[PDB]
């Protein structure tokens, strides 16, 4: 139970706004759409600005708002995103691509007025040029994964893990190995929980009246492991 808890009882408007640089290359996306933690459900639309991306779609999933995850009742107390709200949260993560480079990234999830707003900086290194990643090898899809999370008292939030699996063209898959903290930005209580997890699935896809290089999102997370 948290005041920022009450925030979400609705359909909340989404914001996303990325820059990032990965070896070198640069590119921005923007994503509009919203969440029904009720459901624990989102619903976004991903838009390149900057033209053909750099790196596949799917490798900037992870990084493109769990407070939107579907707590159910007897989990509430467990809910540090909501809590952290309004004010929001910092979220980093460095992101271990197996045999490739690695994303660092940092971001900000807050609102801004009645809009959920998650504000992203990345960073990307040592790919390999020819490699899955900036070779454009993995298909356009995602599987659901279990994401896990503890208390961090010293970081006053939380410390998330879990190992993404992107399927690959040649029939292979390349894990993505993630470390993640997040801390509350403001100064009033928030919710640190017992050991848990997020059982999360998306599903990718294309909307075709849209001209730019893009991304059709569809999640549902929910909590579980108490």
């Amino acid at each position: 139970m948290s005041k920022g808890e009450e925030l979400f009882t609705g359909v909340v408007p989404i914001l996303v706004e990325l820059d990032g640089d990965v070896n070198g290359h640069k590119f921005s996306v923007s994503g509009e759409g919203e969440g029904d933690a009720t459901y624990g459900k989102l619903t976004l639309k991903f838009i390149s600005t900057t033209g053909k991306l750099p790196v596949p779609w799917p490798t900037l999933v992870t990084t493109l708002v769990q407070c939107f995850s579907r707590y159910p009742d007897h989990m509430k107390r467990h809910d540090f995103f909501k809590s952290a709200m309004p004010e929001g949260y910092v979220q980093e993560r460095t992101i271990f691509f197996k045999d490739d480079g690695n994303y660092k990234t940092r971001a900000e999830v807050k609102f801004e007025g009645d809009t959920l707003v998650n504000r992203i900086e990345l960073k990307g290194i040592d790919f390999k040029e020819d490699g899955n990643i900036l070779g454009h090898k993995l298909e356009y899809n995602y599987n659901c994964h279990n994401v896990y999370i503890m208390a961090d008292k010293q970081k006053n939030g939380i410390k998330v893990n879990f190992k993404i699996r992107h399927n690959i063209e040649d029939g292979s898959v390349q894990l993505a190995d993630h470390y993640q903290q997040n801390t509350p930005i403001g100064d009033g209580p928030v919710l640190l929980p017992d050991n848990h997890y997020l059982s999360t699935c998306s599903a990718l896809s294309k909307d075709p009246n849209e001209k730019r290089d893009h991304m059709v999102l569809l999640e549902f997370v929910t909590a579980a492991g108490i």
